[PDB]
């Protein structure tokens, strides 16, 4: 059972599950419970998929089975404010494709596994590790006793890894910049319509941007913390990378670390800060991620001008 105190606090977004480690399990549960009825899946079903997701996030520093739940609880904040927008199998598949959107991830971005002819970047051309996350998914799926999606039709099991896939493959960073382009013009405009399969695959898409970089939009000592974790992960990439005799980017190299609070700003000014603003003038409620983002771009230009 989930205590009193959290049941009313995991329904925010400001909500951090940081202190909450030996209950990430059932709070991933008591989530799907709320989303979508407390028969959305076989419990037994669910308990072994979780537990195999939890043994396939590695014990690297950022990309682990933290940053797992703590992008699926970004999501249930969204869906609950968002009530009757989502159908129930999108509410069922967004929840499982936040819970595996990093699953296997071996602390090694993209242009690393590209740059360095690794064999993923082989099978996977673009999206990389998107593609081999999503693999990783529907290889957990059909484990013995883990088919959480056995109750649905054929219809409805090709429509949810559809979902999944796309939803997975939005958290690549690199497909992001377009997506919002194209949602930002379509607002302004009038064009944006919900009931037309293209814009809810591309507002869905924007959704799970903003559930993976939540860490941005938690109270400052919690995203002053989660930064310090992305950045052993990136400075681990970066001395790899000095190893193979190519000097990284300054965000990768740790002898660089006094150019961090600029990074930052920058990165809330080009990808958070609109990330949030345009999913704000699409689902209104979900404005706190907004106003939390700005404060810790507040927080970042004080740390630059020396507060
Ligand atoms: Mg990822
Ligand atoms: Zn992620």
């Amino acid at each position: 059972t989930l205590p009193v105190r959290l049941c009313k606090e995991i329904e925010l977004f400001h909500f951090d599950i940081g202190p909450f480690e030996n209950m990430w399990p059932g709070i991933f549960v008591y989530m799907v419970h709320r989303s979508c009825g407390t028969s959305c899946f076989e419990l037994e079903k669910l308990c072994r998929f979780i537990m195999s997701v939890k043994k396939n996030y590695r014990r690297v520093p950022y990309h682990n089975w933290k940053h797992a739940v703590t992008v699926a609880h970004c999501m249930y904040a969204i869906l609950q404010n968002n009530h009757t927008l989502f159908t129930d199998l999108e509410r069922k598949g967004l929840l499982i494709a936040c819970l595996c959107h990093d699953l296997d991830h071996r602390g090694f971005s993209n242009s690393y596994l590209q740059k360095f002819d690794h064999p993923l970047a082989a099978l996977y051309s673009t999206s990389t590790m998107e593609q081999h996350h999503f693999s990783q998914t529907v290889s957990i799926l059909q484990l013995e006793g883990h088919n959480i999606f056995s109750t649905l039709s054929s219809s409805e099991y090709e429509q949810v890894l559809e979902i999944i896939r796309k939803a997975i493959i939005a958290t690549d960073l690199a497909l992001y910049f377009g997506n919002r382009k194209q949602l930002e013009e379509m607002y302004q405009t009038g064009s944006l319509n919900l009931n037309n399969q293209s814009h809810r695959d591309r507002v869905i898409g924007l959704m799970m941007t903003a559930c993976d970089l939540c860490s941005v939009t938690k109270l400052w000592p919690v995203t002053k913390l989660t930064a310090n974790d992305i950045y052993a992960e990136f400075w681990a990439e970066g001395d790899e990378m000095k190893k193979l005799g190519i000097q990284p980017i300054p965000m990768m190299d740790r002898d660089k670390k006094d150019e961090v609070p600029q990074g930052q700003l920058g990165f809330y000014n080009a990808v958070a800060i609109p990330c949030y603003t345009t999913l704000t003038q699409i689902l209104p409620p979900t404005e706190p991620l907004l106003k939390a983002c700005r404060d810790n771009l507040s927080q970042w230009e004080k740390v630059i001008r020396g507060e």
